[PDB]
C-alpha cells in the first residue's frame, strides 16, 4: 500500500545518524534500538515506511498560549505522521489526544550529577539552591513535577519554576552539557534509559544517584482512529513474549568505556 | 445505573476475605490490591458494581480441545462478566479476544524454592532431574514455556508437559504447598509479586532466587466492543499519575518483618 509515515525524533541510542549516514538515502541514514523496532514492527504488520524526524524537535505537549500540540504528538493529530516509533512516554495528557500501544520499555525519571557533586538524592536538591536544576521543556518529566503532589517534588517544582535563567532545555543533549559544563552547579532531570546509556560512556564525567523517582513506560502511539492501532499492538506484544524487545536493548546499552 | 458484574480470583493480596467474612455482605466481605483498586476505578467512572469471584478459579486459557476460554478471561468472552480486576497478565492471545487498560503492575516470571534447596537458577533446574517444578495451569506461565524458543526454557517446557506425577498447580496456594511439602523436592514457578508477598511472610521458609524470566505488566480487561474500554484505561493511567496506585501497593505489600 502506501508508504506510511513514521514520526520519530534524534536521541541516543534510539535513533541515530550511522557513521558516514551522507552515504545512504532515507531509512537507511539512521540506526538505534527504535530504528531496530519499527523495523521488526513494519515486517509484522506488513507495511512499508520512511522515517521522517519531527521538525521541532520535540517529544509532544501543547504551547501554552495557542494549546496547540507541539512534536511528535501534534504530527499524529494534525495528520503529518502515521505512527510514532521513539521513546515516546505514555501519559494520561497524551493518551486522550492520540492511542498508545502497550508499552516496549520501562523507565523512570532520575537525577544526572556530574561526578563528584555533593548529592544523593531529590531531598539533596530540595534542600538547597546552589546547585541549580531542571528537565526537558515540554514533557512528561516536566508535568510529573507540575503535578505532583509529593511534599519534595513540589517544593522542587516550585523552584523550577521561577528560577533565573531557565533551567528548562528543548533538548537531553543540552541538558547533559549543561551537567557537564558547570562544574557540579547543575543537575539534570532525565529518564532512566538516558541517563544509564550515557553514564556508560566517553567522557565518563556523569553518573545517575539514587533510584528512580517514578514507574512508567514508552509506546508506539497512532492517531485516533487508525487502521494501525490494532496491528502495531499485536506487534508489540508478539515481540514482548518472543524477548525481541529484551534482544534489542541489550544490543543498544551494552556496557565498558568507564 | 445498571449494577457492573466484576470478575475477580482469590488471590493474596490482591483480593481476600476480611475476617469474619460472614458478617459482612456482597464486596463488603472482601478486602486487598484489587478491592480497593476497583472501588478508585469505579469512582473515576460512575459506576456501581458486584464483585464475582471467578467460578472455575482460573485465570484464563483456550482449551485445546474444546477451544473454549476458562478462567476470568472466559467470564468476559462469553458475556458473564463485564469488568476483570485481578493480578491478570496482558499477553498476545488474551489481546486477540479482550482489552487491557495500561498496566497497573509490573512483573515477571520467577522461581520459588523451598530454603536449603540446591537451585539458584532457570539453568539450575534444567541441568538436573532431583528436583521437580512446575506452574499453574491455564494462564501466561505455562504458555510462556510452551512457546519458549529460548534453549534453556524449551528443556524446561520438555521435563514439565510429561512429568510424573503432574507438577501442573491449580492454585498458587497450592503450588506454595507443593514446596513447603516436598521438603525441596520441588519448586514453582510464579510470578515475582507472589513469589515475594510469599517470602517476606511466615512461615517464612520460601524464597526467590535468580532474576526474573520476562518483563511485562497486569492490565484491567474488559470485554470486546465495551463502552467501559476508554474510561477503564484512562482511569489506570489517572490513578497512576496520581501515585495511588504506588499507595496500593505499599499498602498491601508492606513488610512488617515478619521473617
Ligand atoms: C527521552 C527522555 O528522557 N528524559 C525525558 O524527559 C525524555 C522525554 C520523555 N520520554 C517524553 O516523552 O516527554
Ligand atoms: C497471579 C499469578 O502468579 N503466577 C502466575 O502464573 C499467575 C497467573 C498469571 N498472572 C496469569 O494471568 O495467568
Amino acid at each position: 500500500g502506501r508508504t506510511v509515515v513514521v514520526t520519530t525524533i534524534m536521541e541516543s541510542p534510539y535513533v541515530m545518524y550511522k557513521k558516514n549516514h551522507e552515504m545512504f538515502e532515507g531509512n537507511d541514514k539512521y540506526e538505534g534500538y527504535c530504528v531496530d523496532l519499527a523495523s521488526e514492527i513494519a515486517k509484522h504488520i506488513g507495511i512499508k515506511y520512511k522515517i521522517a524526524i519531527v521538525p521541532d524537535g520535540k517529544y509532544g505537549a501543547r504551547d501554552a498560549d495557542t494549546k496547540i500540540w507541539n512534536g511528535m504528538v501534534g504530527e499524529l493529530v494534525y495528520g503529518k505522521a502515521e505512527i510514532a516509533i521513539a521513546p515516546l512516554t505514555i501519559t494520561l495528557v497524551r493518551e486522550e489526544v492520540i492511542d498508545f500501544s502497550k508499552p516496549f520499555m520501562s523507565l523512570g525519571i532520575s537525577i544526572m550529577i556530574k561526578k563528584g557533586t555533593p548529592i544523593e538524592s531529590a531531598e539533596d536538591l530540595a534542600k538547597q539552591t546552589e546547585i541549580a536544576y531542571g528537565t526537558l521543556d515540554s514533557g512528561s518529566t516536566k508535568e510529573f513535577f507540575r503535578r505532583s503532589k509529593i511534599a519534595v517534588y513540589e517544593k522542587m517544582w516550585t523552584y523550577m519554576r521561577s528560577a533565573e535563567p531557565s533551567v528548562f532545555t528543548r533538548t537531553t543533549a543540552e541538558g547533559v552539557a549543561r551537567v557537564r559544563k558547570s562544574k557540579g552547579k547543575f543537575a539534570f532531570l532525565l529518564e532512566s534509559t538516558m541517563n544509564e546509556y550515557i553514564e556508560q560512556r566517553k567522557p565518563c564525567d556523569t553518573m545517575k544517584v539514587g533510584g528512580n523517582l517514578d514507574s512508567k513506560g514508552y509506546g508506539v502511539a497512532t492517531p485516533k482512529g487508525s487502521s494501525l492501532r490494532t496491528p502495531v499492538n499485536l506487534a508489540v506484544l508478539k515481540l514482548s513474549e518472543a524477548g525481541v524487545l529484551d534482544k534489542l536493548k541489550n544490543k543498544w546499552w551494552y556496557d565498558g568505556e568507564c
